[PDB]
């Protein structure tokens, strides 16, 4: 056992356990999740499951200890006599009656609770399976890549059957016969979707079965688009606004573009990406200037907000303002 | 009108609508490394703060020298081109001249006189001095060196001022109004730290006051000049090294670029790049880096932390001069 971080850079995380133990089944993500804001939406979003039953006010969090590489690549791989744990249906054909890879990553997270000076205890673990909204296969190598849509439906009803599972053998597994398990399912996005994926349910294991799902409501969008005028004209109606103002000024800087992250119909994150070529160091000093009064003009404060205003170097200047926050604050980056 | 949002005391607030320079980009063309286009543009806004306060002024990208003009004057003086300020061609041999002005920035100061006007009242120029030379003998061939000395591109610095303060006085709108300029030294193309200002001179009229110097210096932490220059900040940074590796062997390229004025740590700029495994492992990290900071980095500087991958920002941490907590963002 030990210490622990002691800055939490916000509500929505955890402090992290230290000494510092990576992951047992380190960057397996990376490879088995194909876009980054998936991967972020999937880490993220499951410390925010997490945070119903386990608060960061009495809490630590640590990278899952208990899964290694080896034995969650098994589990992910489809099922056979020679990989008798895989969690994905036996293959059946290349064709049409052609059972998918429903699950893509297994993700594990853990976490302790303080319980003296220099000790930390295990207080729960949570899982998530991060499901296919888009199974991409090959019928033969340098062949076409074939497409299987999966709906939120058999997602879901697989990711349940899956998740029963998952919680007999964590039950099976040392120091973690008692533990209570929380499981989540996650809905990656399609490799070419215009916004990542979200969570859509999760269920919680105090003894050995799991209790009812309970829905999530998460959804993003990208900002402005069709999509969000209609759900969210007022949010998109301020984005356009912004987006214009920008442009007034600045007509040439059009690749301003938002991800918007929504909980329960409401936005609860906005990241803002401007995508700029290099001039000069003062054009980028009045440009971000002149977007956090922007900021402060257009987009409501009821959400966190970043602006990552970059070029192919790197970043050039960050705006950030929390939730409830009256000021942006801006850096401009040296 | 302006910008609200100053965001840095070293800046201006910004003249709105906003003009773009009439030689945008050609810093770029011009000098080779983005680190020392910072030093340049950044450098030469302290330096304006001097004579035009930024409580007082409204900052714009230079107006009135153009492109098509500044080009004519980086070029080496010739008979085609007798505005040329660099030395006339004499060869590429052992009498070989270089080019020792590589670029000329222009910042203009306005003061807005009523409620939506304003009007210049002054202007600072930045010559940028090459410390090396590149050159190719032919063309698509190697590239040769010829190192220029600190005292020679300072004297050559104060003559082509106060030529280019001549033909200030000549350009319409610049005849009055006050001039300053400050000359550069860029560093060399592979320099482990950028260059710095080395001084600069006022004009109200048609002559140059007195040079003024200014002690201005980039070094690299860690770093063996820097370890016998400014020892204590060496040692801070060993240590926050050092903590870091404790519990992350693996990422060790950390390292950090000072900058001082009169020999003071003005602003640290420490880079962490690391590969992407996950982003929990980048939260945890931040976290610790965070407290590291805290511990190990003296808060007589302003700071910032940028923790990147190659395909671009993971996460910033900041902390002003003389603000006790750092404040960390992760990039989403």
């Amino acid at each position: 056992t030990g210490i622990m971080t002691k800055n939490q850079i916000s509500s929505n995380y955890y402090k992290t356990v230290l000494p510092y133990k990576a992951s047992k089944s380190r960057g397996l993500v990376v490879s088995n999740i194909y876009s980054r804001y998936d991967i972020n939406e999937l880490e993220s979003g499951l410390m925010r499951v997490s945070q119903n039953k386990y608060s960061p006010d009495n809490y630590l969090f640590q990278e899952g200890q208990y899964l290694d590489k080896e034995t969650l690549e098994k589990w992910l791989d489809r099922k056979s006599d020679k990989n008798p744990n895989g969690l994905n249906p036996a293959s059946n054909g290349n064709g049409e009656n052609r059972k998918p890879i429903y699950l893509a990553h297994i993700l594990e997270q853990d976490y302790l609770k303080q319980t003296d000076k220099d000790t930390v205890a295990l207080g729960g673990i949570s899982i998530a399976l991060a499901m296919n909204s888009v199974d991409y296969y090959q019928k033969e190598k340098y062949g076409d890549t074939y497409e299987q849509p999966i709906s939120d439906s058999e997602l879901l009803a697989q990711g349940k059957e899956m998740s029963a599972t998952v919680l007999n053998r964590i039950r099976q597994t040392k120091g973690l016969e008692n533990v209570p398990v929380t499981i989540a399912i996650y809905k990656q996005g399609a490799r070419d979707a215009v916004a990542p994926g979200n969570y859509i349910a999760y269920a919680t294991a105090n003894g050995d079965s799991l209790s009812n799902w309970k829905d999530i409501d998460e959804k993003n969008y990208v900002l402005p688009s069709t999509e969000s005028a209609k759900d969210h004209k007022t949010d998109n109606d301020n984005f356009l606004n912004f987006k214009k103002a920008i442009e007034d000024y600045y007509p040439n800087f059009t690749g301003v573009v938002g991800r918007g992250r929504y909980e329960d119909g409401q936005l609860a994150e906005l990241n803002i990406d401007i995508p700029l070529q290099f001039y000069g160091e003062a054009e980028i000093i009045g440009f971000t200037q002149y977007v956090t009064d922007l900021v402060g003009q257009h987009i409501p404060k009821t959400a966190d907000l970043q602006v990552n205003i970059s070029t192919s170097d790197g970043p050039a200047a960050l705006i950030t303002r929390k939730a409830n926050e009256d000021a942006a604050t801006a850096h401009i980056y040296d």
